[PDB]
This record gives structure tokens, C-alpha cells and sequence, in this order.
């Protein structure tokens, strides 16, 4: 039975944990990381920590990733703590801010030097937040690939491509929590609650230790013929690219209740097999989730270019 960690770096990290929380992904511990006292409070993380500065009085709004990485080194040793004997660390940020563009790359750090498989979620920045956060999310991203065993990265872009075409400025980022959890549970629920196809830490540690960057897709349908619309989809997902072909590793998973068809399951897995480069090593497993009724979603993680 393997320890899992999720630690949420910055603003948009620990809402996207609290996102997680929220939905009820379980097996892992929840860990919130701010440097803001104010934020923290609205979190629901078991482990909350704050850093840096005392929010409570100067300045918490900046933005400078400079602040957020000096921060992350100054609780290295609560840091390490936190995350003593963890089996898989997710870091889950959203780039282009300070304290999860500068400190993600150093708590990754901390969490690979334990041994532990650490796996980096993070979102690129909408374009209409500005140059200077596209900049900086871009350096830091460069930063957490070389702390990461894998670092899947959300283009923020794409995601209106598939909300509303009239979105509030606030649902645009419960898209962006929503995704992130997608790319967290679309993983760890494969070894904390398998189906029928069980998948063990072993298979996913081999296909996402050191196998550098990595894209997502998710798809999800219903009744006639639900997992292989679910998996067209996803493998489509416009959060892929068209680089599925050119992935060295496919991680995929497919949810839903007990009564998941075998057949199914395999309409799904021949699929992604077909979509995949011949050469690619393919991973993939069943999940069981009653809260999704006659519903099914799956996940696919490409990995390695
Ligand atoms: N998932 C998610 N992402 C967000 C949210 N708010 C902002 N972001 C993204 O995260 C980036 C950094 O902001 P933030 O994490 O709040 O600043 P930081 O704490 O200094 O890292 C922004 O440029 C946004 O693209 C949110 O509520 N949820």
C-alpha cells in the first residue's frame, strides 16, 4: 500500500487541491504550501505551511518567483519532513505566479532526493494574464522538468476551447482546478482503487521515472458505447497535442462503476494501442468509482520526447 502525497504550491495549487478535497479524490494526503497566512485559512488540506513572509502584514502580492523559490529553501527541512517516507509526491501548481513558479521546482527537488517518484501538474497561464506571467511560468516550468521524474503541463489556452464560450474570469479557474485534479486522480486512483484491469506502483513507476515532459487528455461518455467515445475523446483532447504518436510511454485509465464491461475495457485498450507509437510502452488499468453512475472517464498521460 503506497504513501501518496499531493502538495498544492501557491495560490492556484492549494485551490486546486482544495478542488480535490472537494471532489473526494482518496489514498493520498493533501499538503498546502502559501507563503500567505489569509489563503491558508480557506484551504482544507490536512497539512497546511506557511512560508517566507507573515502575510499578515507587507507584501504577499508581487509575484516574484525569486521570493517564492528563497521561501521554499528557508522550510527545506520542514519541507522534507512533510513528505518523510512518501512512496509518490505530486507538486501541483499554477506557473507563472511567485510562490508556485519559484518553489515547486524546490520542493520537487526535496521529495526525488527521498526516493520518492515525484510527479509535477502544472498550468500554463492564459494568455490574456499578460506576457510577464507567460515569461516567468515558462522559466519556472523549465526549472520544475529538471526537479520532476515527469512534469505534466495543462496549456491554460485549451481549456477555453472547451468551457462555455461565456465564462466568468472565476470559472475559468475551476476549469483550471478541475483539470489539474483530473491529472492527479487520472493517475493515483489506478493504485489506490483499481477495477478488474488492476495496475500496481511498480507498472506506473516504470513508465514515469525520469521520462521528462509529459501532456494529458480526458474524456468522458455515457450509455451506448461510452468507453470508446470516452477514450476518442481523450486522445484527442486538445490538451494533447498531436503528439500522441510521439510519446515514448502511454499511461492510461479508464473509470466507473462495478459493473464496468470487460468488453468495454477492451475497445478502450485496443484503441489506445492503435493511437499510440508501435514502439511506445503502454501502460493501463481500470478504476471503480460508484459516484459516476453509468458515466466513464478516461485518462491518458503521454509521456517522453
Ligand atoms: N487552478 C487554479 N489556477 C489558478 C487560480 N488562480 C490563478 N491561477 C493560475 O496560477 C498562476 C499563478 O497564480 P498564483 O498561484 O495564485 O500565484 P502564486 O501563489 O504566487 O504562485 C496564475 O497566473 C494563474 O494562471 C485558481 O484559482 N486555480
Amino acid at each position: 500500500l503506497a504513501v501518496i502525497k499531493v502538495v498544492g504550491i501557491g495560490g492556484g495549487g492549494v485551490n486546486a487541491v482544495n478542488r480535490m478535497i472537494e471532489q473526494g479524490l482518496k489514498g493520498v494526503e493533501f499538503i498546502a504550501i502559501n507563503t500567505d497566512a489569509q489563503a491558508l485559512l480557506m484551504s482544507d488540506a490536512d497539512v497546511k505551511l506557511d512560508v517566507g513572509r507573515d502575510s499578515t502584514r507587507g507584501l504577499g502580492a508581487g509575484a516574484d518567483p525569486e521570493v517564492g523559490r528563497k521561501a521554499a529553501e528557508d522550510a527545506k527541512d520542514e519541507i522534507e519532513e512533510l513528505l518523510r517516507g512518501a512512496d509518490m509526491v505530486f507538486v501541483t501548481a499554477g506557473e507563472g505566479g511567485g510562490t508556485g513558479t519559484g518553489g515547486a521546482p524546490v520542493v520537487a527537488s526535496i521529495a526525488r532526493k527521498l526516493g520518492a517518484l515525484t510527479v509535477g501538474v502544472v498550468t500554463r497561464p492564459f494568455s490574456f494574464e499578460g506576457k510577464r506571467r507567460s515569461n516567468q511560468a515558462e522559466n519556472g516550468i523549465a526549472a520544475l522538468r529538471e526537479s520532476c521524474d515527469t512534469l505534466i503541463v495543462i496549456p491554460n489556452d485549451r481549456l477555453l476551447q472547451m468551457g462555455d464560450a461565456a465564462v466568468s474570469l472565476m470559472d475559468a479557474f475551476r476549469s483550471a482546478d478541475e483539470v489539474l485534479l483530473n491529472g492527479v486522480q487520472g493517475i493515483t486512483d489506478l493504485i489506490t482503487t483499481p477495477g478488474l484491469i488492476n495496475v500496481d506502483f511498480a507498472d506506473v513507476k516504470g513508465i514515469m521515472s525520469g521520462a521528462g515532459t509529459a501532456l494529458m487528455g480526458i474524456g468522458s461518455a455515457r450509455g451506448e458505447g461510452r468507453s470508446l467515445k470516452a477514450a476518442e475523446i481523450a486522445i484527442n483532447s486538445p490538451l494533447l497535442e498531436a503528439s500522441m504518436e510521439g510519446a515514448q510511454g502511454v499511461l492510461m485509465s479508464i473509470a466507473g462503476g462495478s459493473d464496468l464491461g470487460l468488453f468495454e475495457i477492451n475497445e478502450a485498450a485496443s484503441l489506445v494501442q492503435d493511437a499510440a507509437h508501435p514502439d511506445a510502452n503502454i501502460i493501463f488499468g481500470t478504476v471503480i468509482d460508484d459516484s459516476l453512475g453509468d458515466e466513464v472517464r478516461v485518462t491518458v498521460i503521454a509521456a517522453g520526447f
